[PDB]
């Protein structure tokens, strides 16, 4: 689980989002795993605006940050689960690293902000989904 916390944004994975997240649903896709809801109090939180490789990520199921290298965001398999049936999940990035079903929400940072946030995992792997594009979670 977790969330950013923007503006007067939420931003979830889509497949976690809450009943009240929907009730007051801004956008959402599902090839991102993707659900921005809007907020009554104010989110501090920063977004970076860049094209870093490298940062650091919270891994809940070791209670641990971890630095990491990942890819551009691009479109990536993922297999079939409860939430999705198997397709191509785009804006998506790699990274090797511990991740296990329960870590999905964690952040990924780097020097100039909030990158992305844990989507996907397994074989020792790390998918994050990017929000660095998202321009109009600043406005
Ligand atoms: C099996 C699960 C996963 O990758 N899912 C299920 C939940 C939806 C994800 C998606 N379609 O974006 C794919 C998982 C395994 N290891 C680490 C994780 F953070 C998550
Ligand atoms: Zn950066």
């Amino acid at each position: 689980s977790g969330a950013i916390y923007v503006g007067n944004y939420r931003v979830v994975n889509r497949h976690l989002a809450t009943h009240n997240d929907w009730a007051n649903l801004v956008w959402e896709d599902s090839s991102r795993d993707l659900l921005v809801s809007s907020t009554t109090a104010q989110g501090c939180d920063t977004i970076a605006r860049c094209d870093c490789q490298t940062g650091v990520y919270y891994c809940s199921s070791r209670r641990k940050h971890y630095p990491v290298s990942f890819s551009k965001p691009s479109l990536i398999f993922v297999e079939a689960s409860e939430y999705y049936p198997a397709r191509y999940q785009s804006h998506l990035m790699l990274a090797v690293g511990h991740s296990e079903p329960g870590d999905c929400g964690g952040i990924l940072r780097c020097q100039h902000g909030v990158v992305g946030i844990v989507s996907t995992g397994g074989n020792g792997l790390v998918g994050f989904a990017d929000v660095r594009d998202l321009l109009w979670l600043d406005e």
